[PDB]
C-alpha cells in the first residue's frame, strides 16, 4: 500500500535554511513538498537574495506608519517626522518603484498634458535613487518644503495608482 | 467552525514590499495566501532582481515601437530612427537572447550549411555584449549601413524563430 | 489523437543544468514539465543563486548537530564545543535570521519592556554580521561566556519563536 | 456575463521581457496568467540571473556529449577530447555540484569507511572551483593521466548518484 505516514515540510527550510542537522525529522527533500509550501519558501529565499544584493526612523512609530505613513505625516507636518526622515522614506519609495511603469502611465496621455511633465521627473528621480541613493537624498534634502511635499505627493500618488489598475 | 473570514493578500506585497506599515489590513503572510499571489509575486521580485544587477529612447514613440519596432524601422527608414539608437536597441536585443539557445539551433543544421557561420556570428556578438555592452555598442557603430542592417535582420530571425517552436 | 506518450523532465535539470548533451532523452523544455518540477527546480536555483553571493565544523558529528545544535552544546558545554566555533555557528546563524521579523516582534510589547532591549541588540548584530561577519565574529569572541551563551540563548530563542508563529 | 475572451500569456514575456512594444496584443500582466505559465517564467528568468553573476568545447560534438559526455570520452580515449578540454569541462561539472550533497552523503559511512576520502576530495575541489575555477583548472591539468581520471570517475559518480537518491 505504501506507508500510513509522510513527512511535512519543515517550517524552518520553508523560510530559508533548517539549521538544525539530522536532529530534524521533518522533510527537506523538495521532491516531496506539497505546492503550496514550495511556493511559499521561493518569496522568502527571493526577499532574501534581493536584500543581500541592497546599498546603503527604525522605532516603534515608524515602523507602524511605514515608509508612506511617514511621508503622509510629514506632508502634514503630524507626528513629528523631520526634514531628514522624510528624505530617507522618500529613496525607500523611490527603489520601491519602477519606471517601466511609469512609463506605461505616461503613454495613456494626451500629449503636452501636464501630466507627462510629472511622470518624467519622478522617473527621473527613480534612476538617480538608483544610481546612489546617498546623493539623491541629499539633492531632496536641499529642496524648499513646498516644492519637495508636492513631489512626495506626485510619487505617492503614481505609487497607489499603479497598485489599483 | 472558524472565522467567518480571511484576509486578503496585499497588492503592494505582491508587486514588491509594502511600504504601509501596520496601517494596513491586507495579509503580508505568505502561508495564507493562494497560490496565484504567490506565483505573480516571484515574476514581480525576479524582475526586481535581474534589474538591480543589470550594468549601464525613452520617448513615447520608441516606447510604443520597442526594441524590436526601433530595429524594424531602422531598416526601412522609417519612424524616424538614428543608427546611434539602433545600435542601443540592438545591444539590448542581444542581452535578452541566450547563445545556448543559438546552440540548440546551431546543431539542427546540415555540415557547413550556410546558417552555422550566421548563429555563430550572433553567438559572438551575444557574448562580446555581455562582457560590455557600450564596447559592443560602437562596434554596431562603425559597421556599413547594409551589413548592420543584415545582421540586424539575422537577430530579429533568431529571436522569432526560438519564440516559436 | 495525440503520441501515446509524453517525455518526462529530467532530473538533473530540476536540480540545475543537464550536463548529458543530446545523448540525453528527459525533457529540457520547460514548457511542457508538470508545475510540480518546476516549483522544485525553482528552489534548487534559488539556492544556487544564494550561495553564488555569499561572503566568507564541517566533521560527521557537527553537522548532524547542525548550527543550532552545536550552539546548544556549547552553551550546555557538551559534545566538544569550542567558542571559536561556536561563534562562527552564531554568524551563521545571524545571516539566517531578519530584522524585520524582530521588529515585528518588537511592537508587539508594552513599552520599556524588557524584552525590547533584547530585541535590538539581536536586530544590532544581524546588522554587524551582514556588513561583516569575520568582524562579527571576532567581536562575540571577546564576550565573556556567561554573557555569550546569554546572547546566544536570547538569538536561538526569537529563531525559534518566529518559526512557530 | 465578461467579455467572451482573454488575453493569452506573451511568449516573449514567459521567456523574459517581450522587447515589441505597445505593437503587441499578448498579456504582459503577470495578474491574468494561468500558473503554468508564471511557473515557466520563472524558470526562465532564474537562469538568466543565474548566467549574468557567474564568472569567466563550443563545437558541434562537444555539445551533443555534454560536459558529461566529454568527461566520459576523455577518461576512455574516444571522441578526441584533449586533456585541456577534460580540465575545463571538469571545472563546469564542478560548479554544477553542491558540497551539502557531498556532506549528507559523507554522514551515511562507517568510520574510517575508504569512501569519506573520496567525498572529501571533491568537497575540497568544489570550494576551490567555487573560488577561482582558472586556478582549479590549472590545477586538474598538472595532475596526472591516471588520478585525473580517476578523480573524474569519483566526480561523475557522486553526480550521478545525487540525481538517482
Amino acid at each position: 500500500l505504501g506507508s500510513m505516514s509522510r513527512r511535512n515540510p519543515c517550517k524552518f527550510e520553508i523560510r530559508g535554511h533548517c539549521l538544525n542537522g539530522k536532529r530534524c525529522h521533518f522533510s527537506h527533500n523538495y521532491f516531496e513538498w506539497p505546492p503550496h509550501a514550495l511556493l511559499v519558501r521561493q518569496n522568502f529565499m527571493l526577499n532574501r537574495i534581493l536584500k543581500s544584493m541592497d546599498k546603503s526612523l527604525d522605532r516603534t512609530e515608524e515602523y507602524a506608519l511605514g515608509v508612506v505613513g511617514v511621508l503622509e505625516s510629514y506632508i502634514g507636518s503630524i507626528n513629528n517626522i523631520t526634514k531628514q526622515s522624510a528624505c530617507v522614506a522618500m529613496s525607500k519609495l523611490l527603489t520601491e518603484l519602477n519606471s517601466d511603469d511609469i512609463k506605461k502611465l505616461r503613454d495613456n496621455e494626451e500629449l503636452n498634458s501636464p501630466k507627462i511633465r510629472v511622470y518624467n521627473t519622478v522617473i527621473s528621480y527613480i534612476e538617480s535613487n538608483r544610481k546612489n541613493n546617498k546623493q539623491t537624498i541629499h539633492l531632496l534634502k536641499r529642496l524648499p518644503a513646498d516644492v519637495l511635499k508636492k513631489t512626495i505627493k506626485n510619487t505617492l500618488d503614481i505609487h497607489k495608482s499603479i497598485t489599483i489598475n
